[PDB]
RNA sequence: CGCUUGCUCGGUUCGCCGAGACUCCCCUAC
DNA sequence: GTAGGGGAGAATTGGCCA
DNA sequence: TGGCCAATTCT
């Protein structure tokens, strides 16, 4: 059963007034508004707003939060819905963390009696309502448009729609198609292929960007064209794809050439079909943000054959993989090391049925190639020279006197702070004090005095180690968040390398995925392939390998 | 067998073309 | 460094003037 | 008849 619907971004390509000043917007604004400041004895009174026309006028009546001009219920029931369900988050999240410690003390009272020992007093529940009655953590209010089926996108057509600079293409006629023959463009002619570069051309099914793809003159080093933005855009807009979504007397139109990628990359719909069919397999309520101009369409339930999963534990992997091994001959593993030498280290296998067990054959062993490492590598090199730069210029932005608790405490940590190299870390070795005792009777500035062990035992012999070193220049862990935490996370979302690197991360470590997907694929000739792993590029690594269970339904185990 | 916008990383003879991602949003804290 | 709450339809029916 | 389109409603 598909129960997945990943997204498909569109951008807007005109408006008639900004989303921040549409009747919607400012509905939700006020709701929100109100729906989150108000106490949970007045929550239980203002919660008649109902489901119909007959109680949202009473309820936008006796409130007297301003309507705004916008009466349509199936559009004010997502808002009210959305509000209060918000609202009634932060209890259940303070709820769920009290559980965590009424459990302990449960536990720890039930363990008591049975041991004949008296229940220990519980500790407080916390609580998320203050003195004044209302909430310590009052959620925000989302820039959030939520359309719906009176208001869902509908191909732009003259005749019924304001007259715009591009014209749609007819609903029912073909889609245009790219470019037949990119290799007959003559000399002069946008998207000419020079002489030099036509034998090497790839011969996979590529996908095919245009000349006016601002992707083939975006700002490179290495580049020494020229963008022009404005060509670009009107050329980019003549053959765009229109679809317009009117809620009241206000519109957008929207480029559904993203809506055709995503169906394309994906083996949904080939080539040749028409705008009305690729508006059907999307749901007809998109998600507005007026920040972007970003429109997200959510595939519709069944046009993608993924059935999520998550990643199973213990037994529960024996029963999914004899499950698995029954409903085909064949079944293919692989066992992931990240963390050895390399970021990825594979072991593949398959899986038989002798009846009732799980016989395995090793079908080899192999290590991410040379090409990706060297991008994973060129991506570390670039992390390191990132956040060299949001702590160099940012522990600089020192208010004169908090310097000696953070930042030049480090400092003395090598000068405050002779058998050991003195820096390299050797424990339970007695070498910091056979150099130290070569030069000193059993005393020193500091000792040890610690019941340190297993049984406790009362090492001071010789002053070995740890009692120095602790007492030697250190972190002191003194004004930590304020001056270290506080203004570094502070300036981590604020430069724009930083937001771009993680999403670099993400795609490289879901590249490593793939082609170990892909590889296992073709190792063990088969279609139904299981992932096992057994838990710095390591926890985007994990994360990546155990997204595939939510993403695309592929087993993983936890080992 | 299969690709018109947008995004990431690269090659260039500056006319493009090689490779990759596609589960995303707000939200309060730490 | 991520933690944990909230989101991401659409078929059938009824009032309805033409 | 018949048509356009809000408003029920379930999930």
């Amino acid at each position: 059963p598909a129960n997945f619907c990943p997204p498909a971004k569109v951008n807007i390509l005109a408006q008639s007034r900004p989303l921040s000043e549409w009747p919607i917007n400012l509905v939700s604004k006020g709701v929100q508004e109100y729906v989150y400041g108000l106490t949970a004895a007045e929550r239980e009174a203002n919660g008649d707003f109902g489901t119909s026309r007959k109680s949202l006028d009473r309820w936008f009546a006796r409130t007297g939060v301003p309507t705004h001009g916008y009466t349509t219920v199936q559009g004010l029931n997502l808002i009210l819905r959305h509000t209060f369900n918000r609202y009634d988050g932060v209890i259940k999240k303070v709820e769920t963390r009290n559980e965590k410690r009424r459990s302990k003390a449960t536990r720890i009272n039930v363990s008591r009696e049975a041991d004949g020992l008296p229940p220990i007093e519980a500790e407080p529940e916390e609580t998320a309502f203050g003195p004044d009655g209302k909430l310590k953590e009052r959620p925000g209010i989302n820039p959030s448009i939520y359309c719906y089926q009176q208001v869902s996108p509908v191909p732009y057509n003259p005749a019924k729609h304001p007259a715009l600079p591009f014209s749609g293409v007819d609903p029912g006629a073909p889609l245009p198609l790219g470019t037949p023959n990119r290799l007959s463009i003559p000399k002069g002619q946008p998207g000419y292929v020079p002489e030099w570069q036509r034998p090497h051309l790839s011969t996979k099914n590529k996908r095919i960007r245009k000349w006016y793809a601002r992707a083939n003159w975006r700002r490179k080093p290495g580049r020494k064209s020229v963008l022009d933005e404005a060509k670009l855009k009107e050329a980019a807009l003549k053959e765009a794809i229109p679809i317009i979504v009117t809620i009241g007397k206000d519109w957008i139109v929207m480029d559904a050439r993203g809506l055709l990628r995503a169906v394309y990359w994906r083996g949904i719909a080939k080539p040749g079909l028409s705008l009305k069919e690729l508006l059907g397999f999307f749901s007809g309520d998109p998600v507005l943000d007026p920040k972007r101009g970003i429109a997200t369409f959510t595939f519709k339930l069944g046009a993608v054959a993924v059935h999520s999963r998550k990643p199973t534990r213990g037994k529960k992997s024996k029963e999914l993989l004899l499950s698995m091994t029954a409903e085909k001959p064949h079944v293919g593993l692989v066992a992931i090391d990240l963390g050895q030498t390399n970021p990825v280290a594979a072991e593949f296998s398959r899986v038989k049925r002798e009846g009732e067990t799980l016989q395995a054959e090793p079908l080899g062993q192999i290590v991410l190639p040379d090409d990706l490492v060297k991008d994973l590598t060129r991506y570390r090199r670039a992390w390191d020279a990132t956040e060299e730069q949001i702590k160099a210029e940012a522990i600089v932005q020192l208010p004169e006197e908090c310097r000696a608790e953070v930042v030049k405490v480090n400092q003395m940590s090598a000068e405050e702070t002779g058998d050991l190299p003195w820096e390299k870390m050797t424990s339970n070795t007695t070498f910091i004090s056979d150099h130290l005792l070569a030069k000193g009777v059993t005393d020193q500035v500091f000792f040890e005095k610690k019941s340190k062990g297993k049984k406790k035992g009362t090492e001071t012999v010789k002053r070995k180690d740890y009692g120095w070193v602790k007492l030697l220049r250190p972190r002191l862990s003194q004004e930590t968040r304020k001056a270290v935490n506080d203004k570094t996370w502070e300036l981590k979302r604020a430069s724009t390398e930083y937001v771009r690197l993680s999403r670099r991360k993400t795609e490289l470590a879901r590249r490593c995925v793939n082609y170990i997907v892909r590889e296992t694929k073709r190792w063990t000739q088969c279609e139904d392939i299981a992932i096992v792993i057994e838990d710095w590029f390591i926890q985007v690594l994990h994360k990546a390998f155990s997204d595939l269970a939510l993403h695309r339904g592929l087993p993983v185990i936890e080992a």
